[PDB]
C-alpha cells in the first residue's frame, strides 16, 4: 500500500484535499457547545392535590406512585417532594436509555396505581414530562425613567415576550417571576372602631367583589408587615382599579350615607406579596427564567432568543428595554475561542521542535501538513457520529497534535537518513524507508489507537466525557497512520531535494545544538550499559519507582472537574420559615447593595419567593453576571474569592443565611455547585430521630476542616395552627362542615387546609409559613358559625386549636425519607476530600440512617470507583494487541513495564502543583500510557528483529537504543511542547487547560527520561528469565 502512493503523487494529493474540503464543510455544519450532552434521561411525575397537607399528599399520592416505580428499566434513583400544593416525583434513569421509552414506561406504571389516587388529584392532571428544569437564561424587562406600571410591564413581559420566547426553537419551558399582583387593603383601626365595622366586615365585603383574598396581618393592623387583605387581580375581573375597590359599600349610615372601603382602608395596587418579586440592578423588573428544551444547542437557542427579543424591542414604548442579566451560553464562545487559540499555539510550538532538529523548511512542512488533514478528517468523523465542537473534543485535538506527527517524523527522518547516509535518490530513499519502518508505524498506531477504545465502553456521563476524548484521538491517530502511509510518501519524493538531507548545516546555534545532541547520545549509550551491567541492583530501583507511584497515588486527592470562572454565580438568600416577604426583600437588598457598592458585578438579578431549595415568602435568590475578566485580573477578583468574601461578610448577620456559590459547571446534573448528599431513613427510625442525626451531622461538618458551608438544602419547620375535631357533634348541634370550613377559609384564605384523619377527627392545619399575624388560637375559638336554625354558635365548642411546627416539604430518595444536604470543600481541600469527610462523619450516627450521593456527586463517585478497571483494561488490550501483532507473550511483557515510568511524572506533576486526580487527569493518564507504549515499542521492535537469543541480548537492544533515541525524542518533545500551552494556560477557561495539561506534561517527561534508561533493561530480563 505504501509503494502505491510513492509512485502516484497526485493520487494522494487529491485524497488529502478531499479530506480538507469535507472537514471545512463539517465545521460550518457542526454545533458549538461548551460541553457535550451529559444530561441523563429524567421523567417528572407532577400531581396537584389542592387543600391537602404535605403529609396527606405524600401518603395519598407521592408514596403510592413512587412505590410503583421501584423496578424501572435502568432507573438510577428516584426523588420525591411532597408539599402543601403538589406531589413531585423525579425519576432519573441509566445513561443511554431512550427517554421516550422511560417516559412510556413511567406512564404505563402510573395507570396501574391511578385508581387508588384521590379523585381531585386525577382530574386536576397527573403529568408525566421529560425533565428539563435547569435555568439557562434570564430575561428582564425594565422601564427607563418612570414607564413602569405593575399591570403594564408585568403583562408586557408575560404576554408579548413570553409568547414569542415559547415559539423560539430550543426553548423548553419559561417560568414567569414577578407577574402576579394583588389589590392591597390596609384597614385603619381607628376608622374601623369609629364606625361599627370589624375586620371580618371588610374581608366579607371585599369577598363580594374579589374572592382571591390572601389574608395576612389582619391581626396586626397598625404596624403591619403584610397587607391585611391581599386580593390578586386578573384583567377579566369586574373591579380592577383601586378606585373601584375603594367604592365598595360596607354599610349605610342613618343619615342615608354609605361607608365605603376607601373610608376605612388604604387601597393600593402592586406586585403580590405571595407570588414572585423580581429586581435587576436594584430596579423593579419582570423576570422570565428560560429553560432550554432537552437536547438543544444552548448557544444557538440563545442567538434565536436574542434575535427574537431585539426584534420585539422596536415595538417597546420608550423607557421599556429588555436585558439578559444571566446567560450561561455566553461562556461557550469564550471557552471555544480559547481552546482554538491554544490549538493554534500547540501547532506553532510543535513546528518549532521539529525545526530545531530537522532544520529545513521542506522536510519540516511534510509532517506539519498531516495535522490539518487528520484534524479536518476527525472533524468530518465527528459530524455523523453525533459529536459537537466542545472543549473536550477540542482538548483532545490539542493533545492529538503532538502525537499526530509521530509517524510522519519517522518517514521523513529515515528517508533523510537513507538519502544522505546512503546517497539514495529522493524516490528510492522513500521507497526503502517504508519497507523498513512501516512495522514501527503499524506497531505504534496499534497501541495508540487501541489504548483509547476501552474508555469509550464505560457507563455514566463520565463515559460520555471519555468517549469524546476517545473518538477524537483514536480516529486522529488512526488517520495519522493512514496519512503517514499515503501522504508523506509522495511529499517526501516530490519535495525533498538532495540539498536538504545534510547531516550538519548552518553552523552556529544549530551546529552547536547538533554537536551537543550527538554528544548527549553518547553518554546515553554509556549510561544504559552501566545499568544492564548491574541489572538486578537496578531492577530494585525499578521496584522503588513503582513504590513511590503507589505512595503518590494514595496521597493524591481526587476531584471531578476544576473550578472554572465562567463570569457568573448565584446566591441563596434564605430566611427562617415564617419570615414575610418584606424582611426577605430587605435581606436581598442588603446583598444587592453590597454587590453594587463593593464587587465587580455587571448585573445582579434578584427574585423573592423562588429558591432552588423551595419557594415561599422566606426564600429568595440572586443570579449575578460578573464584569469582564479583563477588569478582574487579580487573585481576589476570581469567583471563588468573591463568593468567599460575600459568605464571610454576611455570616455576621444572624437569623439569616446567605450562601453564594459559583455557577454549576453542568446544570443538567444539578442546579447547585457542591455535593448532593442525601441523608436517608433506611431503618424507619422516624422524623424526630432523622432531624437529630441531620442536625448533629451538620454540627460535625461545621467542626471539620475539610468542609465548608455544609447545610440543609431545604426549608426548616414552619409554625402552623393544628385544629382537632373530636366527635363531630357539630352536625348534632346543627352546624355543617360547609359553614365551619367557609368561615375559617374566609379569614385564612388558601392557607386553611386539611391533614391526617383518625377516628371521627377532622384534623386541619392553618398554614403560617408566611408569618402573618391574623387570627390566633383564641380568635379561632371565638369565631362564629351558623347552624341550621339560624343562630350564632362559638366555634370553640367543636374546635381545639394549638400552635405547632412542621416541615413545609417532605422528601424521599430511593423511596426512603430524606434530608437533602449540600456543601462545599474548604479552600485548598478537594471535592473528593469533602466527600470522604462527610462519609467519615457518618460513622457515629445511629443505626437506621444511610446516605446516598446524587447529581454530579453520584457521578463523581462512579468515576473514582471504576477507575481501577479503566486503567487495567487499557493496559490489557495493549498487551493483547501486541500479542496479536507480534504473536508473542514476551514482547508485550517487556513493553508493558514502561507504563509506571510515565505515571510517576503525571503523579509528580499534579502533586507538586497541588492539582487533584480529576477526570482530566484520568484522560491524561490514558494518553501517557499509550505514549509510554510508543516509546518502548519503538526500541523493542528494532531490538527484536535485529537478533534474538538467550544469555543476555545486549547486541540488539543498545543498537535499538542507538537508532531509536532520536526518533523517540522527536515525537516525545513534540507532544510535550504541544501540551505546554495547556499546562501553562493563563486567562479565561484556563482551569480545565492546566488540569488536563499538568499531569500529561509531567507524565511525558518521565515517560521519556526514565524510559530510555529502563526499557532496554526490560527487554533483557524478559529474555534472560524466559529461557
Amino acid at each position: 500500500m505504501a509503494r502505491f502512493f510513492i509512485d502516484r503523487p497526485v493520487f494522494a494529493w487529491v485524497i488529502s484535499l478531499l479530506i480538507v474540503l469535507a472537514g471545512v464543510l463539517a465545521i460550518r455544519f457542526l454545533p458549538v457547545a461548551q460541553y457535550p450532552d451529559i444530561a441523563p434521561p429524567v421523567v417528572n411525575v407532577s400531581a396537584s392535590y389542592p387543600g391537602a397537607s404535605a403529609k396527606v399528599v405524600e401518603e395519598a399520592v407521592t408514596a403510592i406512585i413512587e412505590r410503583e416505580m421501584n423496578g424501572a428499566p435502568g432507573l438510577l434513583y428516584t426523588k420525591a417532594t411532597s408539599s402543601t400544593g403538589q406531589a413531585s416525583l423525579t425519576l432519573t434513569f441509566r445513561q443511554g436509555v431512550n427517554a421516550d421509552l422511560a417516559a412510556v414506561e413511567v406512564q404505563n406504571r402510573l395507570k396501574i396505581v391511578e385508581s387508588r389516587l384521590p379523585e381531585s388529584v386525577r382530574r386536576d392532571g397527573i403529568y408525566v414530562e421529560k425533565a428539563a428544569d435547569s435555568i439557562q437564561l434570564i430575561v428582564t424587562l425594565t422601564s427607563s425613567s418612570g414607564r413602569y406600571d405593575a399591570m403594564e410591564l408585568g403583562e408586557i413581559a408575560s404576554s408579548n415576550v413570553l409568547q414569542a420566547l415559547r415559539r423560539v426553537e430550543g426553548v423548553g419551558k419559561v417560568e414567569t417571576w414577578g407577574a402576579e399582583y394583588a389589590m392591597r387593603i390596609w384597614p385603619d383601626p381607628a376608622k374601623l372602631t369609629s364606625m361599627n365595622l370589624s375586620a371580618s366586615d371588610l374581608v366579607n365585603a371585599v369577598r363580594r367583589h374579589n374572592a382571591r383574598l390572601t389574608v395576612g396581618d389582619i391581626g396586626n393592623l397598625g404596624v403591619p408587615d403584610s397587607a391585611p387583605i391581599s386580593a390578586t387581580v386578573k384583567v377579566d375581573d369586574t373591579l380592577v382599579t383601586p378606585e373601584q375597590f375603594g367604592e365598595i359599600p360596607l354599610r349605610i349610615r342613618a343619615d342615608g350615607g354609605a361607608i365605603r372601603l376607601r373610608d376605612v382602608a388604604r387601597v393600593e395596587f402592586g406586585q403580590s406579596e405571595y407570588g414572585f418579586v423580581s429586581r435587576v440592578n436594584q430596579m423593579t423588573a419582570t423576570g422570565l427564567a428560560v429553560k432550554m428544551a432537552p437536547g438543544s444547542n444552548a448557544v444557538a437557542t440563545a442567538k434565536r432568543i436574542r434575535a427574537t427579543l431585539d426584534e420585539l424591542s422596536r415595538y417597546f414604548p420608550e423607557g421599556v428595554s429588555y436585558n439578559i442579566p444571566y446567560d450561561t451560553s455566553a461562556f461557550v464562545e469564550i471557552s471555544i475561542r480559547k481552546v482554538v487559540s491554544t490549538l493554534l499555539e500547540a501547532m506553532l510550538l510543535v513546528f518549532a521542535v521539529m525545526y530545531l532538529f530537522m532544520q529545513n523548511f521542506r522536510a519540516t512542512l511534510i509532517p506539519t501538513l498531516v495535522v490539518p488533514v487528520a484534524l479536518l478528517g476527525t472533524f468530518t468523523v465527528m459530524l455523523g457520529l453525533g459529536f459537537s465542537i466542545n472543549v473536550l473534543t477540542m482538548f483532545g485535538m490539542v493533545l492529538a497534535i503532538g502525537i499526530l506527527v509521530d509517524d510522519a517524523i519517522i518517514v521523513v527522518e529515515n528517508v533523510e537518513r537513507l538519502m544522505a547516509e546512503e546517497g539514495l535518490s529522493p524516490h528510492d530513499a522513500t521507497v526503502k524507508a517504508m519497507r523498513q519502518i512501516s512495522g514501527a508505524i503499524v506497531g505504534i498506531t496499534v497501541v495508540l489507537v487501541s489504548v483509547f477504545v476501552p474508555m469509550a465502553f464505560f457507563s455514566g456521563a463520565v463515559g460520555n466525557i471519555y468517549r469524546q476524548f476517545a473518538v477524537t484521538l483514536a480516529v486522529s491517530i488512526g488517520f495519522s497512520a493512514f496519512l503517514a502511509l499515503s501522504l508523506t510518501p509522495a511529499l517526501c519524493a516530490t519535495l525533498l531535494r538532495p540539498i536538504d538531507a545534510d547531516h550538519h548545516e548552518k553552523r552556529g546555534f544549530f551546529g552547536w545544538f547538533n554537536r551537543a545532541f550527538l554528544r548527549l547520545t553518547g553518554r546515553y549509550r554509556n549510561a544504559v550499559a552501566g545499568i544492564l551491567a548491574r541489572p538486578i541492583r537496578w531492577m530494585l530501583v525499578y521496584t522503588l519507582v513503582i513504590g513511590v507511584v503507589a505512595l503518590l497515588f494514595v496521597r493524591l486527592p481526587q476531584a471531578f472537574l476544576p473550578e472554572e470562572d465562567q463570569g457568573d454565580f448565584m446566591i441563596m438568600v434564605m430566611q427562617p420559615e415564617g419570615t414575610p416577604m418584606a424582611e426577605t426583600m430587605a435581606n436581598v437588598g442588603d446583598v444587592e447593595r453590597y454587590l453594587a457598592e463593593h464587587e465587580p458585578v455587571a448585573y445582579a438579578y434578584a427574585v423573592g419567593g423562588f429558591s432552588l431549595y423551595g419557594d415561599g415568602t422566606s426564600s429568595a435568590m440572586i443570579f449575578a453576571t460578573l464584569k469582564d475578566w479583563s477588569e478582574r485580573r487579580e487573585a481576589s477578583q476570581h469567583v471563588g474569592a468573591i463568593v468567599e468574601r460575600i459568605n464571610q461578610r454576611f455570616a455576621g448577620l444572624p437569623n439569616r443565611t446567605v450562601y453564594a456559590m459559583n455557577s454549576p459547571p453542568l446544570p443538567d446534573l444539578g442546579s447547585t455547585s457542591g455535593f448532593d448528599f442525601r441523608l436517608q431513613d433506611r431503618g424507619g427510625v422516624g422524623y424526630e430521630a432523622l432531624v437529630k442525626a441531620r442536625d448533629q451531622l451538620l454540627a460535625r461538618a461545621a467542626e471539620d476542616p475539610r468542609l465548608a458551608n455544609v447545610m440543609f438544602a431545604g426549608q426548616g419547620e414552619a409554625p402552623q395552627i393544628r385544629l382537632d375535631i373530636d366527635r363531630r357533634k357539630a352536625e348534632t348541634l346543627g352546624v355543617s362542615m360547609d359553614e365551619i370550613n367557609t368561615t375559617l377559609a374566609v379569614m385564612f384564605g388558601s392557607d386553611y387546609i386539611g391533614d391526617f384523619m383518625h377516628g371521627s377527627q377532622v384534623r386541619k392545619v392553618v398554614v403560617q409559613a408566611d408569618g402573618a399575624k391574623r387570627l390566633g388560637i383564641d380568635d379561632i375559638g371565638r369565631l362564629h358559625v351558623r347552624n341550621e336554625q339560624g343562630e350564632m354558635v362559638p366555634l370553640a365548642t367543636f374546635a381545639k386549636a394549638a400552635w405547632t411546627l412542621g416541615p413545609p416539604q417532605l422528601t424521599r430518595y430511593n423511596g426512603y425519607p430524606s434530608f437533602n444536604l449540600e456543601g462545599q470543600a474548604a479552600p485548598g481541600y478537594s471535592s473528593g476530600e469533602a466527600m470522604q469527610a462527610m462519609e467519615q462523619l457518618m460513622q457515629g450516627l445511629p443505626e437506621g440512617i444511610a446516605h446516598e450521593w446524587s447529581g454530579q456527586s453520584f457521578e463523581e463517585r462512579l468515576s473514582g470507583a471504576q477507575a481501577p478497571a479503566l486503567f487495567a483494561l487499557s493496559v490489557l488490550i495493549v498487551f493483547l494487541a501486541l500479542a496479536a501483532l507480534y504473536e508473542s507473550w514476551s514482547i508485550p511483557l517487556a513493553v508493558i513495564l514502561v507504563v509506571p515510568l510515565g505515571v510517576l511524572g503525571a503523579l509528580l506533576g499534579v502533586s507538586l502543583r497541588g492539582l487533584p486526580n480529576d477526570i482530566y487527569f484520568k484522560v491524561g493518564l490514558i494518553t501517557i500510557i499509550g505514549l509510554s507504549a510508543k516509546n518502548a515499542i519503538l526500541i523493542i521492535e528494532v531490538a527484536k528483529d535485529h537478533y534474538q537469543e538467550g544469555m543476555s541480548l545486549l547486541q540488539a537492544t543498545l543498537e535499538a537504543a542507538r537508532l531509536r533515541l532520536r526518533p523517540i525524542v522527536m515525537t516525545s518533545l513534540a507532544f510535550g511542547f504541544g501540551v505546554v500551552p495547556l499546562a501553562l494556560s493563563s486567562g479565561a477557561g484556563s482551569g480545565a487547560q492546566v488540569a488536563i495539561g499538568t499531569g500529561v506534561l509531567g507524565g511525558i517527561v518521565t515517560a521519556t527520561v526514565l524510559a530510555v534508561f529502563l526499557v532496554p533493561l526490560f527487554f533483557l530480563v524478559v529474555g534472560r528469565l524466559f529461557r
